[PDB]
């Protein structure tokens, strides 16, 4: 019922409003150069990324790198802290999803556990352009070198995310769009231990017939943006896919890194 | 626009049913279909397999297993042999889609060069069910069981496009339904070098365009099956990586076996 | 690059073959092993000793124990006899490795010059086991205790050999494994006097790189073969020794036996 | 998995680095002296020779030099004082190898044993340069031609090292690279009076794993380095014996020379 469907859509909408702060609104109100109240600190090199540390909050050794835990280390040990951050939102907004919270205790995890971290790429786009990413709020811009940059491992970690927000951002999926489908891919399905999945469908289904009438209307030339769009998601697997694999290095390689529960559970390599 | 549309879908059905064999349709006859007609030999165990290899229509060596290869190795250096010649298929069939024959010949071969086995996955299914599958001409049926009994590089192979087939097959889609699914598949247009996306997606386009009212026309009563069928890639380019992963793996496994130069060119790998 | 790899050895393997009439899987369809076909004269007492030369495919002398010369001395030398001819076929196999007549001849002596000892017990590895040994055209078969009753200086020479021998044996090795194994030796490039060194050690390098591959591909269980290969030029490079001792230490006997001058010529004592 | 193999190597160096003192990295420093720090003190003849036991605490003789023990003997005790201590760090060392002192106790001494020369020769090669070898905690420096002309016997019992020396540091590896081939130098598998090997085999292979890969990621150019390096494990041992036999000899020609506790242990011909 498209009556029912843009309520569906406009319910999904102010959710992922007050599940997630920085907005693809106000992340891209950020990156641009127009409006200059506060522009993005940003961050290239060294002299710089310890610049940003007083500039910006960075609650991790102020002065050196080296000797005391190398930077790689505080930059990677970073990210896994916006991560339970991001979780604590993504599984909040998944509460809200419509029936949702209703399914097999049992996965509903197993959904977060999964869907956890492709949602996580999915908005990280709107986190970045060309030129870096944003960090902390979007309070800061790290460029796309000065990771490039980094220790043998972790330097390739970033550089393959923005080919696809590159693109994923080509289709100029505004955030009145986002949240469905940060809803569909949710309650996706194919997932181990996944106990009762019908109604999990039930529930995509729901919102891909929701999410779909999203482009059509906010997005009238963008023809066949949905099937772009779903299609995205495999591209989505292969960057979960490869992340993992690389989780899979850097502690079995680094044995002192610890690791938030929230983490430790969704970190399940396969 | 819509007649056209139906044409197309027309189009494809003709040609499709032209440059392919073993249709979906006739393979489910045999398969979980009655129509006790000309049934074939099934392959349940080990020995089940010798005493039947005999009774078909192969070409290459005979029932030799001892200092001749083994059960494994020799039904999957069967597959590539038959994925060979589909090759071929797939590529006279995309020789009669709007447009295509008229790209440049370098993403024409690219375009078909990663395709093919997506392509290929996909139309296996058709043999597929959640007991085993349909093998040479489907005149035989190997087991999901029998094949879950073999080497250790080859045991896990199938069991998880078994799986596939499960979910695919799930969408009780008719040839007339793939002939544009698979033409959707060829003209991706996300790999790598080509060199003009632009028409790619042009033709594509009018191909999800083609494709959506057809599975829209004959599945009336099933919505979000193209929106479906579609965030199903994701799931043969999963499997893609596997096959490419568990062969890669076979390289450096069997190299020693240099007896397969002009067998090997003639086949190198897809 | 592999496929160069893959055939230098079926090349060298055809000329270990070509150029070594007795092999391994011979040594050992005569050894061992059964295929109870040329079942090898076994000579397990003195006594068996003088009934065998009656019998055994020798050309010279005949088992005189009629106060005409005497046996350990007899018995051993027919071994440098043997290496005579053994030290042609190397030194036609060293012809078959890639470039190795490109070299200075003041190199090519040498190479074989030192080698060839190595080569010499590496291949009677494979005439042995640890209850005997081969003996002409393998058409016999001393045994490992015959041996140890042997005189002053002879009754405990192989004994090292055997208790070397196992191990190697142990690594299951093949001809064509080993026809690798001996190219090594040869272009071995710390030989003393050497000339040219560069170009040797470079082949030697293309050969490791050779045989490398093979354990790799023809051994694919048991790996750090290579390594507990190349641990064994070691222990050759010390039965190589023996070799030496027992010769300055034989001068001080079979010497005034100026009945021999072309003889003890022909064989020299290398 | 190229995982476990860069960390094992990680838990290796510092051993390594915890365990023997004079590293060859701060070796190579002293001999290339475009520093000033604290330059060696060279001892070129007796002239300087007297000298070192005024800047240095030669723990021998200053005052007269023949009668009262002379100064061959005055050196060679003085070599053998650092054997006591070669001891310690590899004992030390040895038991950081994992699953080193899980070995039958008896086994475990037989590595010590003999091992305990070749890593000592190894690690006087990165104390010396084609021109001589540093000395007394890296201050001091001998000469090759001082050495050179000592008494009858030991007067060469240097120069062929320093050829192995020359030789071997030309393989240009570091600490990284030594602390596993000294860990795989101690996991023999061929030593007289081992009970249990497959453990011992299989703990080498492990060390050899990681050594390989180590070479390669370290030196990307060094072709064969491995196999080269591995060569070398041959030369090691002809020293070895050649020390073990010229060790003998000022044995009984110096009847009142001790043998310190360990050393004697783990001398012993053959
Ligand atoms: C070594 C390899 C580094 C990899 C990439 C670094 C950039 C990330 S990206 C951004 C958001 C986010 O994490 N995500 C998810 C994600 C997952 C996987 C990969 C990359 C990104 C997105 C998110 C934002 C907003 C809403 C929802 C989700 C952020 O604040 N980042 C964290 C760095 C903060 C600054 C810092 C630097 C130095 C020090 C010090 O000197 O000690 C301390 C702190
Ligand atoms: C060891 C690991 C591999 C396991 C899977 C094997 C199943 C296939 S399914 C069928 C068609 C096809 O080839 N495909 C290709 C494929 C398979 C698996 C994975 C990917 C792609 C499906 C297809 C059909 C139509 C069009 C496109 C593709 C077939 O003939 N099969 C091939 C084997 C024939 C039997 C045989 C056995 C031994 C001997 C002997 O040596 O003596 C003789 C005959
Ligand atoms: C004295 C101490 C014992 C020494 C070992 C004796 C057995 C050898 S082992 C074998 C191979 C070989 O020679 N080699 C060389 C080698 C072995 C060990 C050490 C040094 C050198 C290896 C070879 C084989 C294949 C290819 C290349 C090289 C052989 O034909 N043998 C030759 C002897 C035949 C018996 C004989 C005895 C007496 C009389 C009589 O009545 O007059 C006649 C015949
Ligand atoms: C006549 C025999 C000559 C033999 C070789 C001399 C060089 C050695 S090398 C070095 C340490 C070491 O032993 N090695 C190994 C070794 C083994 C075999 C041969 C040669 C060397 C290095 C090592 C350390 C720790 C671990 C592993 C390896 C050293 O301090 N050396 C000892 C001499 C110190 C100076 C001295 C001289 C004169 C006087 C006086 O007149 O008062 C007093 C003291």
């Amino acid at each position: 019922e498209s009556a029912d469907l843009r309520a569906l859509a406009k319910h999904l909408y102010d959710s992922y409003i007050k599940s997630f702060p920085l907005t693809k609104a106000k992340a891209r109100a950020i990156l641009t150069g127009k409006t200059t109240d506060k522009s993005p600190f940003v961050i290239y090199d060294m002299n710089s990324l310890m610049m940003g540390e007083d500039k910006i909050k960075f609650k991790h050794i102020t002065p050196l790198q080296e000797q005391s835990k190398e930077v790689a280390i505080r930059i990677f040990q970073g990210c896994q802290f916006r991560s339970v951050e991001a979780v604590q939102e993504i599984t909040e907004y998944a509460k809200s999803i419509p029936g949702f919270v209703n399914l097999d205790l049992n996965d509903q995890v197993t959904l977060l556990k999964y869907g956890v971290h492709e949602i996580i790429y999915t908005m990280l786009a709107s986190l970045m352009n060309k030129d870096g990413v944003l960090i902390s709020e979007g309070q800061g811009f790290m460029t796309r070198e000065f990771l490039k940059s980094l220790r043998k491992p972790f330097g390739d970690f970033m550089e393959p995310k923005f080919e696809f927000a590159v693109k994923f951002n080509a289709l100029e999926l505004d955030d009145s769009d986002l949240a469905i489908f940060i809803a569909v891919i949710i309650l996706s399905g194919d997932r181990p231990g996944l106990l009762n999945v019908k109604p999990i469908e039930d529930i995509q289904d729901n919102l891909l017939q929701a999410l779909e009438l999203q482009l059509k209307l906010n997005h009238p030339e963008s023809s066949q943006l949905f099937a772009k769009l779903l299609q995205k998601m495999t591209d989505l697997r292969q960057i979960v896919t490869e992340h993992v694999q690389l989780l899979q290095v850097i502690k079995k390689t680094e044995t002192d890194m610890s690791l938030h529960p929230l983490l430790q559970e969704i970190y399940k390599d396969l």
